[PDB]
């Protein structure tokens, strides 16, 4: 037997970046997992801005950057017949348009880029247990009852062959897609697991640069099942493709013999639409793929499951040290579940986006040889019918780019709704454009904080580099150095530290570019409360006495105290 | 790249009033800049410019005559 505050079962991203952010706020975890290693297998690689602030944050942020692909190398999304044959045409995937990737840079100090899980994850689990984790992998799950002070679960060790008993306070439910933790704690799911009649994913090794170095992109689609894609995992020379010896299916893709190819393992993917109704059941957390499955449209898999992390460990912390009350808990599952079922809906949709061009072509799915040469050569056609394909073809092709970069709105527009958002009487404002595909900045309690460009030594510095370190933090300018007092006083009375940054002409942090003046939505003496997590969870219009009284009450109410 | 930051300031070495995003730096301005052109803002003192071409004339036909002074006609 053995004690531990929190137990996390499973070493995927979601439960390794939890062990990490619980270990550097001072909370004993031991992470656990049944495999002998890290994910070996082809699964996520689009690493959105969310997840980079994330990195950013734990001072990550350098060390994956180094390991990724950068952003430069994701742009030229290409659909054709073959990597050698001809192209039906580009998409700028990755916001590599100019717009898209001005509203890219706007939206957060972060960039979009590529890093296979098979990196992503040891890198997170080796920071876990230096920042004071302990992880034992060739660990099984088999089980746990709880009660009214805490959990016990029981576990079998596949070196040792013993069995044994671990006491907790909580546990996490970080294994996959076919949690036992999720299945023991008796959460409700909505949709399915197989949908129809899926992929096969044969991982190889070719020089490829001269079909790919002149036109960059992360990935390669073949319309040829109907279709079939080819991914980049190290820049021109180490791949994935989609759809023993019969993997020169690969040959077909690529179209040509005479690259040599070394071929690697082959694994299967179904398509699944199915999320947790419910994460949370007394003491039980649920977190990545174990209550959001789902298929790899959009990146939305892995970002998701470290934003759920990202949501949850401050909130244990705070309770496991008496800084908070059990109530703050419930909070996960309000602000967390919804984007579980929005991520799983959005995935599925995004497949939808593809049959459309066979119907612009006038293919019926799973086509023939014969028929796709006649559609070919249509498009080639100098008539007005040939026109008219032509530009069908764009209209489809166009609108496939919401599954691959253009979903900026589903990835930032988090509004959060709970126990820990002090409203602030301001009304709802909507969303002006389209929320799937742009990004809202919004600085009303529940949104996420913007980003902006300050200066500390007249070297820029984000508005969100002021801001995580496992503390909430209040921002002001000059005409508000009240709430600094106002601060410390609230600090001293509920026993919780909270920076406050006042910005300024003066001051350290100053906005020399008026960027924080034009993006809050509140006047200099104004204050926003930053969760730990990044989210704002209280705003004030000034400095007035009836604002400052406020914000106790606030504070006291997101804790619960 | 080089030409962003325009800082108004008391002095070089003393405090900056602020900072405007100049030769379209800000994102939106550089976006509606790569938009329209193939081509780029940059910095090119007419001192390099104006020999630069008068050679590429001469080099390709036409001639060339310095101190010499057009008197009217």
């Amino acid at each position: 037997s053995a004690e531990t505050d929190v137990l996390i079962v499973g070493a995927g991203p979601a439960g390794a970046m939890s062990a990490t952010l619980l270990a550097s706020l001072g909370i004993r975890s031991l992470m656990i997992n049944r495999w002998r290693s890290t994910s070996p297998g082809p699964r996520s690689h689009i690493i959105n801005q969310r997840t980079m602030e994330i990195l950013r944050d734990i001072g990550l942020e350098e060390s994956a950057k180094s390991l990724a692909v950068p952003k430069e190398y994701m742009g030229e999304h290409v659909y054709a017949t073959s990597l050698a044959g001809e192209e039906f045409g580009r998409i700028p995937a990755w916001a590599s348009h100019p717009q898209a990737h001005a509203e890219h840079e706007l939206a957060s100090p972060s960039r979009y880029c590529d890093l296979p899980q098979l990196y992503f994850e040891p890198m997170v689990v080796s920071e876990a247990a230096l920042r004071g984790a302990d992880v034992r992998f060739l660990t099984e799950y088999l089980g746990h009852v709880e009660d009214q002070d805490g959990v016990t679960a029981r576990l079998l060790d596949h070196v040792s062959g013993a069995e044994y008993e671990v006491r907790a306070k909580y546990i996490i439910g970080a294994d996959g897609a076919h949690s036992l933790v999720a299945q023991n704690a008796g959460l409700p799911f909505e949709g399915q697991m197989g949908i129809g009649d899926g992929s096969i994913n044969i991982e190889f090794s070719a020089d490829l640069s001269s079909l790919c170095e002149h036109r960059k992109g992360d990935m390669y689609w073949m319309f040829r099942v109907g279709v079939a894609a080819l991914r980049m995992i190290r820049p021109w020379n180490k791949w994935i493709c989609v759809w023993e010896e019969a993997k020169k299916i690969i040959h077909e893709i690529i179209g040509t013999d005479e690259i040599p190819v070394e071929v690697g393992p082959i694994s299967t993917w179904t398509i699944n639409q199915q999320y947790a109704v419910r994460n949370t059941s007394g003491r039980v957390f649920c977190m990545g793929d174990a209550v959001h499955r789902h298929t790899p449209m959009g990146g939305l898999g892995l970002n998701t499951s470290v934003q759920d992390a990202y949501n949850l460990a401050w909130k244990l912390a705070l309770v496991l040290k008496g800084q908070a009350a059990p109530t703050l808990l419930d909070s996960y599952d309000a602000e967390r579940s919804p984007v579980a079922k929005q991520i799983v809906e959005r995935a599925f949709k995004s497949l939808s986006t593809f049959p459309p061009v066979f119907e612009a072509l006038s293919l019926p799915p799973a086509p023939t040889e014969s028929e796709m040469a006649e559609a070919l050569v249509r498009l080639k056609d100098a008539s007005e019918e040939g026109a008219k394909r032509r530009a069908a073809l764009r209209k489809a092709m166009d609108a496939t780019i919401i599954g691959l970069g253009g979903g900026h709105g589903v990835e930032l527009n988090q509004r959060y709704v709970s126990r820990a958002v002090f409203p602030d009487g301001t009304p709802d404002p909507g969303f002006v454009r389209d929320q799937e595909f742009f990004y809202q900045a919004s600085t009303r309690p529940g949104a996420h904080l913007p980003h902006v460009w300050l200066t500390e030594n007249q070297r820029r510095i984000s508005t969100l580099d002021l801001c995580g370190k496992g503390r909430f933090t209040l921002l002001t300018g000059l005409s508000g150095a009240a709430w600094k007092h106002e601060a410390e006083q609230v600090s001293q009375s509920l026993g919780i530290e909270l920076k406050v940054c006042v910005i300024g002409p003066g001051q350290e942090f100053v906005d020399t570019y008026g960027e924080y003046a034009k993006i809050s939505e509140i006047g200099e003496s104004g204050a926003l409360l930053v969760r730990p997590d990044m989210f704002i969870a209280f705003r004030a219009k000034d400095a007035s006495r009836e604002g400052l009284e406020q914000l106790n009450v606030a504070v006291k109410s997101i804790l619960g105290r």
